[PDB]
């Protein structure tokens, strides 16, 4: 998160930190969010061989009594996910078991106004480290025209997020995190410019509600 603030600890109790063993070799990290006791929503590009989800966290180097760490048993990557265009960058994760609902661990409920918020443990600048602590930032939902420079941008599938006159943005490390507008999840962090210039591109959750509901009904 660029230009944001450290979240109040445990104030976003749906947030999930994902550790992904790369089908090749080492680990990578993404965000995600708990939508049911045993389901997490994240980006398709975060997929890998095996996934661990950490719930209840604030500082990821600091185990607390709030933590619940759960193995993913099934990855449901969107079938039309396209590595080239990055369309349908969405993925459901089934947890080996149900999370205990606590103050620090909770599910996120399912058109938006302009001001939204996003959280994550990603980089705090172009060449900065990832954040040990959960950061958050308020961002403006932009007209699709503001993202016309992204060749594969499709208003039906995606949100255009972040006023270009400011540095405030999701960035690398924030993939899979939810965009909330008025307490409702509208978006999922997907991609943007490598120079961190807003806006960035988020998956439009509403378009995928049939598919989500389908997987939840069958699992
Ligand atoms: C660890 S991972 O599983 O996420 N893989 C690396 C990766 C990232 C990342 O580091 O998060 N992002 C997001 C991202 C990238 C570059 C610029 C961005 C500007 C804004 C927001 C997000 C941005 C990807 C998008 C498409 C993709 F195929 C791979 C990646
Ligand atoms: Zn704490």
């Amino acid at each position: 998160i660029i230009g944001g603030t450290e979240s109040k600890p445990h104030s976003r109790p749906y947030m999930a930190y994902l550790e992904i063993v790369t089908s090749n070799g080492p680990s990578k990290f993404c965000g995600g969010f708990l939508i049911r006791r045993n389901f997490v929503l994240t980006a398709a590009h975060c997929a890998g061989r095996s996934i661990t989800v950490t719930l209840g966290a604030h500082n990821i180097t600091e185990e607390e009594d709030t933590w619940q760490k759960l193995e993913v048993i099934k990855q449901f990557r969107h079938p039309k996910y396209n590595t080239s265009t990055l369309h349908h960058d969405i993925m459901l994760l089934k947890l080996k078991e149900k999370a205990s609902l606590t103050l620090a661990v909770g599910t996120l409920p399912f058109p938006p106004g302009r001001m939204c918020r996003v959280a994550g443990w990603g980089r705090t600048g172009v060449l900065k480290p990832g954040s040990d602590t959960l950061q958050e930032v308020k961002l403006r939902l932009m007209d699709p025209q503001a993202c016309s420079h992204f060749r594969d941008f499709d208003h039906n599938l995606q949100l255009c997020v972040g006023n270009p006159r400011k540095t405030k943005s999701a960035f690398k490390g924030d993939s899979g995190g939810p965009l909330l507008c008025a307490g409702v999840a509208q978006g999922i962090v997907s991609y943007g410019r490598s120079d961190a210039k807003p806006p960035a591109v988020f998956t439009r959750i509403s378009h995928y509600r049939p598919w989500i509901n389908q997987i939840l009904q069958a699992n």
